[PDB]
C-alpha cells in the first residue's frame, strides 16, 4: 500500500494547493456511489450509480443518475441477485433488454467529470465511502473493457480522507477540524430519486447515500468559511 500513501499525498496535493491559491470555496469535486445486485464471477453486477457535484460554496451542483437493469441474471446467483434487488429496489434483469449502454455509460461519465478549460489529459478523481471502492473501480473497468479503455484514467478515492484533509485545511481555529481521519469516516457514518422516492425509500438511493455524505461535509466545512448553509443547496429543500 506504498500507493495509498500515493492517494493520501494525492488528495492533500489537491487540497492544499487549491487553498493556497485562495480558490478551494468553488473547485468542483466529485463524490460517487453505486449499488451491486451481486457478486458474480470476479465483478460486482452493478445496478445503479450516481455521480454528483459539488463546490463549498454552492454546494450540490447537479448530479448524473442512471438505473442499470442488466440483461440477465449469473448462472449460479440467482439467490444472490434476488436479494440485492430486494434490499436495494431494483428491478429484475431483462426489461425490454433495455440494456446497460456501458460503451456510453463511460463517456457520459468521462463527459461529466472534464473540467473546463484544462490544459492536461487529467480527469478530476470521485471519491466514495472506503465500502463502496472496489465496487466502484470494478464498475469503472467493466466499462473500460466494452471500448479497450483504460482503468488508469481514472482516480477512485477514499471520501473520509476528503472531508478530513478539506476541514483541517480550511479549519484555522484549534478548536475546528478532526484530530484524527477516524472521525471523519465516522461522521460520514453518522449522517434521492424519482423511481425509489415513488417506491417510498428512497433510503438505499445511490443518489440519496451520495447525498447524505456530501451534506455532513458541506455542513462541517461550509461554516469554518462563512458561507449559508442555502436549502436545496447545502441543505435540503
Ligand atoms: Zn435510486
Amino acid at each position: 500500500k506504498n500507493a495509498e500513501d500515493n492517494e493520501k499525498k494525492d488528495i492533500q496535493n489537491i487540497v492544499k494547493l487549491k487553498v493556497f491559491d485562495q480558490s478551494i470555496k468553488t473547485e468542483d469535486f466529485y463524490v460517487i456511489d453505486v449499488n451491486s445486485y451481486c457478486k458474480a464471477n470476479g465483478d460486482y453486477l452493478i445496478g445503479e450509480f450516481t455521480v454528483t457535484q459539488f463546490s463549498l460554496q454552492d454546494g450540490v451542483k447537479n448530479s448524473y443518475h442512471e438505473t442499470i437493469i442488466p440483461s440477465c441474471v449469473p448462472v449460479g446467483y440467482m439467490f444472490d441477485v434476488k436479494l440485492g434487488a430486494e434490499e436495494f429496489g431494483l428491478e429484475m434483469p431483462g426489461t425490454d433488454d433495455a440494456g446497460p449502454n456501458y460503451i456510453q455509460i463511460l463517456a457520459n461519465i468521462i463527459d461529466y467529470l472534464k473540467q473546463k478549460d484544462r490544459t492536461v489529459q487529467v480527469l478530476p478523481p470521485m471519491f466514495t465511502l472506503p465500502e463502496k471502492v472496489d465496487a466502484v473501480q470494478n464498475f469503472i473497468s467493466q466499462m473500460c473493457n466494452c471500448a479497450t479503455e483504460d482503468d488508469s484514467l481514472f482516480r477512485i478515492y477514499k471520501l473520509d480522507t476528503f472531508f478530513f484533509t478539506l476541514i483541517n485545511a480550511i479549519s484555522s481555529h484549534h478548536d475546528e477540524g478532526f484530530p484524527k481521519e477516524s472521525l471523519a469516516l465516522t461522521q460520514l457514518t453518522k449522517d434521492a430519486c424519482e423511481r425509489h422516492e415513488s417506491l417510498d425509500k428512497s433510503n438505499v438511493c445511490t443518489t440519496s447515500r451520495v447525498k447524505r455524505w456530501v451534506f455532513t461535509i458541506l455542513d462541517r466545512c461550509c461554516p469554518l468559511l462563512g458561507i449559508p448553509l442555502q436549502p436545496g443547496k447545502h441543505l435540503p429543500f
